[PDB]
């Protein structure tokens, strides 16, 4: 199994590898919200995404605005859930704390610091954890040097004060797009990579060399969100441009959780409205993003 093979994650000269020191590749799912569709998280549909699709890692999407964890905490127990099936199934978990409408992490920082301390002091001694810590800052007033980073500077101490060294991903700006600013200005911690997401439907070959100009600085770049469709969600499915971003992200080892994992009629969903929240699902249940998503981790 995936996590007993190369156990401890860790950034090594900007890329991620495994307690050998070999780079790995973590390929998954991420749920859509946890507030929404929360029955598409569960050990059976994770075990069956393991089995069937080849997932390696899972990403627990739980939003803080928009009727997530700060309208009703009731939703870090899903997080719990989905983080212990990791566990057992041998597979990695990102723990995703989701900003979106709530644009500059900074809106609810001390909300966060209790949250990711209570995350790393529970499971902090696993190996399959990845902690998530601003999904999408966003606007033009949330800027990397004057919010992101020292968002950033002030979370991240208190995971590292309860676990030293998992992997810690770090939201970019103008919605995780902007990664040639923070690999400008990286943190201090060795074990962070920075967050890059991409939509399908927008022409990519412009945000393919920004991608590159980053890993050029040695920052490690983790592809934690990113859909075939058009950057709001949904909009069509644009299968050659997202064949062209996976076959970018082989070349250059990158590691990415394709968004999402829900039925709700929207082309970025991987599933069609009947499909068991449980997995088993034939090939009249996924979606043709689904499809396509699946075939891709299959392949790999
Ligand atoms: C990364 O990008 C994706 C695609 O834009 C974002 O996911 C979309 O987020 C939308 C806003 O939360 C979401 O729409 C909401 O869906 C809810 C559940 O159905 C509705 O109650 C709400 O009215 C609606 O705005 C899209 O369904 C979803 O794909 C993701 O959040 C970003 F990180």
């Amino acid at each position: 199994s995936v996590v007993e093979e190369h156990g401890q994650l860790s950034i090594s000269n900007g890329e991620l590898v495994n307690e050998r020191g070999e780079q790995v590749q973590l390929k998954g799912m991420s749920s859509h919200g946890l507030q929404w569709y929360g029955q598409f998280v569960n050990y059976e549909s994770m075990k069956w995404l393991r089995d069937d699709w080849g997932i390696n890692v899972f990403r627990a999407a739980m939003y803080t605005s928009s009727g997530g964890y700060i309208d009703d905490p009731s939703v870090k127990e899903k997080v719990k859930e989905a983080v212990e099936a990791a566990i057992d199934l041998d597979i990695y978990v990102i723990i995703d704390w989701h900003i979106l409408s709530d644009n500059d992490p900074n809106i609810y920082k001390e909300e966060a610091k209790d949250f990711f301390d209570e995350m790393s002091e529970l499971y902090g001694d696993y190996p399959n954890v990845i902690y998530e810590i601003a999904n999408e800052p966003n606007g033009s007033d949330v800027t990397w040097g004057n919010q992101i980073k020292p968002y950033a500077e002030e979370v991240i101490p208190i995971i590292r004060n309860n676990d030293p060294n998992n992997i810690i991903i770090v939201g970019t700006g103008t919605w995780s797009q902007d990664v040639h600013h923070a690999a400008d200005n990286q943190l201090a911690d060795p074990n962070v990579m920075y967050a890059f997401h991409f939509y399908a439907g927008t022409h990519g070959q412009n945000l393919r060399d920004q991608v590159d100009y980053a890993l050029d600085q040695g920052a490690a770049i983790f592809v934690s969100e990113w859909g075939t469709s058009a950057a709001t969600g949904d909009g069509g499915v644009f299968l050659d441009e997202a064949q062209v971003w996976i076959d970018f992200m082989d070349e250059r080892n990158l590691s990415w959780a394709n968004w999402s994992l829900t039925h709700k009629d929207e082309s970025s969903a991987a599933l069609m409205p009947g499909a068991n929240p449980t997995g088993g699902w034939t090939e009249a249940e996924l979606s043709p993003s689904g499809t396509f998503v699946r075939e891709k981790i299959r392949e790999s």
